[PDB]
């Protein structure tokens, strides 16, 4: 995450850290005890879902690992365009719920009234870095027609666009499939956007998670 700060230690539970050979994969989204929503391009061989964290350099006594026993990716994602980005993780391990790990509640309104926005990750820092400390932003919804200008013909209804006028406040590398998360409720997940990072002008692209709502309930039932 590019020109944001430490977030503060209570503030993310539903932040979960995707691991793949012991590589910083993703960001996830815990949404039930035993379900983590993330990004499908961060399908990578056996991973490993980290909940609890808020530094990856030191183990902290609230951090709770769990292998992934099953992963469901969208069946109309198309990698080339990135549409339909999203995939559910089964944890092998329910969360232990705490005051550091609780689930997110998904926002189920297409047309929801604007509340604040941020985002959250591990991702590659202004600098060019990966941080030890979750980055946190406050970001805002673009419209869909100036997206549409900033990525002409590359933005479907399954994507939402967000970014900040004054500091450029982006997602980066490694916070894929981690939440864009408005007025308490989980808006988007982190899919794509410019290169280098940055939002003036060519806001960061998330998948629409609100109209994901009958997808993910069958999946999570079934
Ligand atoms: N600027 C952003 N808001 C942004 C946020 C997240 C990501 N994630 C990387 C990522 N998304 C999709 C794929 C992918 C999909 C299919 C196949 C292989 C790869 N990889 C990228 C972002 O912007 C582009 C970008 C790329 C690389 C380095 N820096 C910025």
């Amino acid at each position: 995450l590019v020109h944001g700060g430490p977030c503060d230690k209570t503030s993310h539970p539903y932040q979960a850290a995707l691991y793949t050979s012991g590589h910083l994969l993703c960001g996830g989204v815990l949404i039930h005890p035993l379900w983590v929503l993330t990004a499908a391009h961060c399908k990578k061989p056996n991973l490993q879902v980290f909940l609890g964290k808020h530094n990856l350099g030191q183990q902290e006594s609230s951090q709770e690992q769990s292998s992934v026993v099953r992963a469901v990716i969208h069946p109309d994602y198309d990698a080339a365009s990135h549409d339909q980005d999203i995939m559910l993780l089964r944890l092998a391990r329910p969360a232990k719920l705490s005051e550091l790990i609780q689930p997110l509640p998904l926002e189920r309104d297409c047309s929801a009234q604007t509340t604040s926005c941020h985002i959250l990750g591990w991702g590659k820092t202004a600098d060019g870095d990966f941080p030890d400390t979750i980055q946190c932003a406050y970001i805002h919804l673009v419209s869909r027609e100036e997206c549409e200008h900033a990525y002409p013909g590359q933005i479907t209804q399954n994507m939402l666009c967000a970014g900040d006028e004054k500091y450029g406040k982006d997602s980066c590398q490694g916070d894929s499939g981690g939440p864009l998360v408005c007025g308490d409720h989980l808006r988007g997940l982190v899919s794509w956007g410019n290169i280098p990072c940055g939002s003036k002008e060519k806001p960061g692209v998330y998948t629409n998670v609100c109209r994901y709502t009958n997808w993910i309930q069958k999946t999570i039932q079934a």
